[PDB]
């Protein structure tokens, strides 16, 4: 199923994570997008960034061409990196990420992050670049717009913003039973903008930002006795727990088997007391724990 953003279009609840390391060879995220698609995934995650919407795109393409699905039928997701926050820069970011991805709009554009870089960190009036992202929408090269790894104080200067014409329709964060952002989420609910959960499954655990001491979030006791229980796995406890808490979920696996395996989050309930035990999980935990952010003036977390 999908949800209605409040600009009228529809998301699907479930998305495909489509971030892999450089290490990976960039022709997987092709096949793996494909599969993604196969699989019944309708929600495609991709950025500026992760240097792989050619890929993704001529994914999207392959299963237009080759009739299992119509464009219409596809929600494709694409981010402003952080050295285009200035207002000038934005539309051709995105018009990059199109003329990348060989498709005419992207259903979505976020703004990726709200620490700006230099074009080493930038100061940018980040509501100056929100007005720039409305005029993409004007101009059809999005449908919706967005924002990322927003906290609700950056989230509020976007909406109290004089003469605002749309409000960002989500907000894409880490979010998982380690760090399942309630109070961030109720504040997203009260304003009709939609939480989108990235590293729902305990991330990738990459060396570049997060401490390999961590724990591993799918080897949790308590998602494990569920999974048990719903004789599922652990990863569809952890998709489920955010459906029904109204999140719409991101799911990235580049495993043929893993990523069938992730729709079938449709096709099972948790429990008052399943989703109680799985709350009692948050601890404050965030994985992308680095220097690279966390010395940043506008580093999201810092209001926590
Ligand atoms: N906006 C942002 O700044 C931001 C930040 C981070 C991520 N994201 C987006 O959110 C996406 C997903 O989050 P993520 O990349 O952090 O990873 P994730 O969705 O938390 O997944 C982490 C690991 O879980 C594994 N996995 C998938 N399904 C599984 C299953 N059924 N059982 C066991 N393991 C499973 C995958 O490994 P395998 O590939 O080996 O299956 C994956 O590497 C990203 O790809 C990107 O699209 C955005
Ligand atoms: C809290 O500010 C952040 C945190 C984590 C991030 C992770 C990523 C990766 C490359 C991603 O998958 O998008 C990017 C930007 C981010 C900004």
């Amino acid at each position: 199923q999908c949800v209605k953003l409040n600009d009228g279009h529809f998301m699907p609840v479930l998305g495909f994570g489509t971030y892999a390391p450089p290490e990976v060879p960039r022709s997987k995220a092709l096949e793996v997008t494909k599969l993604a698609i196969e699989a019944g995934f309708r929600h495609i995650d991709s950025a500026h960034l992760y240097n792989n919407e050619e890929q993704v795109g001529l994914a999207i393409r392959s299963k237009i061409a080759d009739g299992s699905v119509k464009r219409e039928d596809i929600f494709y997701t694409s981010k402003l990196w952080s050295t285009f926050h200035r207002p000038e820069l934005v539309r051709p970011a995105l018009e990059n990420s199109l003329k990348k991805a060989q498709l005419d709009y992207v259903d979505l554009y976020l703004i990726h992050s709200p620490m700006s870089l230099k074009p080493i960190f930038d100061i940018v009036d980040l509501c100056t670049t929100w007005e720039a992202m409305e005029k993409c929408k004007d101009a059809g090269l999005a449908k919706s717009i967005g924002v990322s790894n927003f906290n609700r104080r950056q989230l509020e200067m976007i909406l109290n913003k004089p003469g605002l014409k749309y409000k960002p329709v989500c907000n894409q964060v880490e979010c998982h039973p380690y760090f399942n952002r309630s109070k961030l989420l109720d504040f997203c609910k009260s304003k009709d903008i939609v939480l989108v959960a990235y590293s729902a499954l305990g991330s990738q655990r990459d060396k570049r930002w997060v401490d390999p001491n961590s724990p591993v979030l799918l080897e949790d006791p308590v998602l494990c006795a569920l999974a048990k229980k719903h004789k599922r796995t652990p990863a569809l406890i952890a998709l489920r727990y955010q459906l029904q808490r109204g999140v719409v979920v991101l799911a990235k696996s580049y495993n043929e088997q893993r990523i069938r395996q992730n729709v079938q989050v449709f096709e099972f309930q948790l429990t008052a007391e399943d989703m109680k035990a799985i709350d009692g999980l948050d601890r404050n935990l965030h994985y992308f724990n680095s220097d690279s952010f966390a010395s940043h003036p506008n580093y999201p977390y810092s209001d926590e």
